[PDB]
C-alpha cells in the first residue's frame, strides 16, 4: 500500500538533473529550440521528452506512485537515446548523453534509497 513519492521532491529531483557540463542540452523540447527540425527530428524521434516536461509532469503525479521512478527512469532513457539517435553514436554529444543517463539514474536510485 505505497503512499506515493511527493510531487515537489520529485519535481526538485528532476531540476536537478539539469547540468551545466551537459550544456543544459536536456532542459527544454529540441522542437521549441529548433523549429525547422520538425519533420527531420520526429523522423528519427517519434516520442520526445525534456526536464521542463518532466519537472511538470512530476509535478502532475505522473512518476509518484512507481516504487522505484521506473517512468521517470524510462523519460530520461527517452531523451538520452535521442540525443545518441539523432546526433550520432559517435557524436560527442551522444557521449553527452550516456554521462547524464548515468548521472540521473544514480541520482534517481539515491532518491529512492533516501525516500524508503
Ligand atoms: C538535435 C539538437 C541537439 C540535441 O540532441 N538536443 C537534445 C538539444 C537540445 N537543446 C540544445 N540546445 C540548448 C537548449 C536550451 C538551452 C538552455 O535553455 N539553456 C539555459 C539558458 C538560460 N540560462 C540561464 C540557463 C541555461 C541551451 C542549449 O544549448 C546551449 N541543443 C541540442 N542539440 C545540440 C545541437 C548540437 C549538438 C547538440
Amino acid at each position: 500500500y505505497f503512499q506515493g513519492y511527493n510531487e515537489a521532491d520529485v519535481a526538485a529531483l528532476v531540476r536537478s538533473l539539469d547540468r551545466a557540463e551537459d550544456h543544459h542540452i536536456f532542459a527544454v523540447d529540441v522542437l521549441e529550440t529548433y523549429p525547422y527540425l520538425a519533420e527531420s527530428y520526429t523522423k528519427v524521434c517519434p516520442r520526445r521528452c525534456d526536464l521542463a516536461t518532466a519537472a511538470q509532469k512530476a509535478l502532475e503525479g505522473a512518476y509518484s506512485y512507481d516504487l522505484r521512478l521506473e517512468g521517470l527512469k524510462a523519460d530520461i532513457a527517452l531523451m538520452a537515446s535521442n540525443c545518441v539517435a539523432y546526433n550520432g553514436p559517435t557524436s560527442a554529444y551522444a557521449e553527452t548523453a550516456a554521462k547524464f543517463e548515468r548521472y540521473a539514474l544514480e541520482q534517481i536510485d539515491a532518491f529512492v534509497l533516501e525516500h524508503n
